DNA sequence: TTGACTCTCTTAA
DNA sequence: GAGAGTCA
DNA sequence: TTGACTCTCTTAA
DNA sequence: GAGAGTCA
């Protein structure tokens, strides 16, 4: 809500909240051919979620806190950031997974960035294979690799240089 | 349904018709702090683009030719991979610009792949600062870099380990 | 047969 | 990656 | 007040 | 990144 204190105290009660969701070990890709391992802090697949949370889409939430006599909602994951700035560069500011895992609340693995920021760790090398985002990666990205690309560059006449 | 000779006539038609839009000399990053350059073959603005070309969208525009009296129409870049398969590992293919320029319709800057494939081509390092695309990369990707995070992972109380 | 517009749709963050 | 409404 | 559902929207390929 | 309609 409006006031510092009671965004504080927001925070406070969603870290608790999330802190007792089910801890899941994930064995991951750091790049360079290293594994590391993650801890991600889960939201259970079907309801109950947990006190202030319900599902607004198949890997969609929201916090929900009446404060006020007033039900103020926000994005599952984007009660760390309240404190934060909301754009930059006049771009909006997204909740952004490092492990690369929805389900996942822990704020150990979120970061508050551009969209397009967002989307791009998705093809990261990591930490341990050329990460170069100043919020380093905390694995490498899912889609990392040399891709599938099933027809290249090509002309059939004469028309055209690169 | 049309043959492959015609196919083939729709393609070299296509060519003929953009190997006469504006090229346009580019400097672009490859990567490695080394520069390159990239010819585009630029559709114009505003209408007339070119014989059987049309904007349906802001960046979006269609190529179509009546053969035995169907109109036969196909999104402007998608012409040089008539021939191709239109899906690979259960994916729709999608016309990708390696030189990252949406007006261009440079054959040779273009590839026939997934849209993750596609997309993942933005963040590339280049094909002279690491890229392990399998079809090369002509450019390092425009939102390569450190990014413009806001706010990294962390946490108020003790709730969380990574 | 052709040009120049119009509209909505896909994907996965 | 988001916001908001309908019920109980 | 709290929970458990419903709906549509944003972005840039 | 796509498909398709209307009108002259
Ligand atoms: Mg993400
Ligand atoms: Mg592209
Ligand atoms: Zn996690
Ligand atoms: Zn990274
Ligand atoms: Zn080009
Ligand atoms: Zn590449």
């Amino acid at each position: 809500a409006l006031t510092n204190a009671q965004i504080l105290a927001v925070i406070d009660s969603w870290e608790e909240t999330v802190g007792q969701f089910p801890v899941i070990t994930h064995h991951v890709p750091l790049g360079g051919g290293l594994q590391g391992t993650l801890h991600c802090y889960e939201i259970p697949l079907a309801a109950p979620y947990g006190v202030g949370f319900a599902k607004n889409g198949p890997t969609r939430w929201q916090y929900k806190r009446t404060i006020n006599q007033v039900v103020h909602r926000w994005g599952s994951h984007t009660v760390p950031f309240l404190l934060e700035p909301d754009n930059i560069n006049g771009k909006t500011c997204t909740a952004s997974h490092l492990c690369h895992n929805t389900r996942c609340h822990n704020p150990l693995h979120l970061c508050w960035e551009s969209l397009d920021d967002n989307k791009g760790r998705n093809w990261c090398p990591g930490p341990n294979g050329g990460c170069v985002h100043a919020v380093v990666c905390l694995r490498q990205g899912p889609l990392y690799g040399p891709g599938a690309t099933v027809a290249g560059p090509q002309q059939r006449g004469s028309h055209f240089v690169v």
